[PDB]
């Protein structure tokens, strides 16, 4: 059944709630991005409108077939009335399309969905910096303070750096990049414009890119795999065999590869700097673990709530076990102490 964390009290509306049937009481679904474990349930037999972004919106029309009729894309930073209760879709900093969404009830309580998001001091300045929030919705992928990663520029830095040395080495080396949701594509779009290349892949993930709004981009990836220099595979396929397969395929016109694996955290973490990040190598295969997140690490997180101060916190992210959601809970109750609110 529908969980409770889904559910906006004083209002018809359902965020992320499509996997659950009919929900009871519900006049609007709201959909945040386009990720599998948030629109799970959705197709072209959905008949409810699916309130969205306009990216999110082309993702349900062309990937999913969700007729045209029942999507109902909003702009961003636009105060809009949804049966009868305003509303206000926010960038979330997420993958293409990722939305927070504020709901105004008509009692006078103002609440903070933020899908999935990864928390920036440039959100202090939209228009949540407006009004108080009284109850916060919050993706806590990654609340323990274990969680460091650095900034997504360091990270795209390291590999457009790794990248060029690599391949102005060795003409003849390819560079392989995984891939298995949107989300992302600043990695194999940086490395593929230092290098003078189009992105290659299929015709699935190509058709996914074109729904994206991302300027210029016909000018950046294409499905002819041998006219580029950087190729995208499914996210399975990064290891030693299927990197060895896939060389194969090309006819003799590599003789290396070169890969990434954007991970969000691995424990290597705690310990190792961007810097020092190196490579699992076998033969002419190098593969890199390189530490790209679309999620809010600890301290990011932390900083957000604390400059928000809300009244109530509800999680949205690891509250399957007791042990999580009691950790969780204690982390809330250390920052609310600590700030004052
Ligand atoms: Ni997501």
């Amino acid at each position: 059944t529908c969980p409770f964390y889904k559910k906006i009290p004083g209002t018809g509306f359902t965020v992320d709630a499509f996997q659950y049937g009919v929900v009871e009481g519900c006049t609007a679904y709201f959909l945040t991005h386009f990720h599998s474990d948030h629109y799970a349930g959705l197709s072209k037999h959905f008949t409810f409108p699916v309130y969205c972004s306009e990216i999110t919106g082309n993702l349900l029309k062309n990937k999913l077939h969700v007729q045209e009729q029942y999507i109902h894309p909003l702009p961003l930073d636009t105060e809009c009335i949804v049966n009868g209760v305003k509303v206000v879709l926010l960038d979330a900093n997420h993958c293409p399309g990722a939305v927070m969404i504020l709901f105004y009830l008509p009692n006078g309580t103002v609440i903070l969905h933020t899908g999935d998001f990864r928390a920036d001091p440039s959100m202090e300045r939209s228009l949540l910096a407006d009004q108080k929030v009284h109850m916060l919705y919050l993706d806590t992928t990654y609340c323990s303070p274990e969680y460091t990663f650095p900034s997504q520029q360091e990270v795209i830095r390291f590999a457009i750096n790794t990248a060029f040395e690599a391949v102005t080495l060795n003409p003849h080396a390819l560079v392989v990049c995984g891939t298995y949701s949107i989300g992302k594509e600043k990695v194999f779009l940086a490395i593929a414009d230092v290098l003078g290349s189009k992105v290659g892949m299929s015709q699935e993930k190509y058709k996914t890119l074109q729904c994206l709004n991302i300027p210029e981009i016909n000018s950046l990836i294409t499905t002819d795999m041998c006219s580029s220099l950087v190729h995208l595979l499914p996210m399975m396929q990064i290891n030693f065999k299927g990197l060895q397969s896939h060389l194969k395929k090309c006819g003799g016109k590599y003789n290396q590869i070169l890969a990434f694996r954007p991970t969000g955290w691995t424990h290597s973490n705690k310990f190792t700097r961007i810097a020092d990040v190196i490579p699992q190598t076998k033969g002419n295969i190098s593969i890199y673990g390189i530490p790209y997140s679309e999620h809010s690490s600890y301290l990011e997180m932390k900083r957000f709530v604390q400059w928000l101060k809300p009244q109530k916190i509800i999680p949205t992210v690891n509250v399957g076990t007791w042990k999580s959601r009691s950790t969780m809970e204690k982390y809330f109750r250390e920052w609310k102490l600590e700030a004052g609110y």
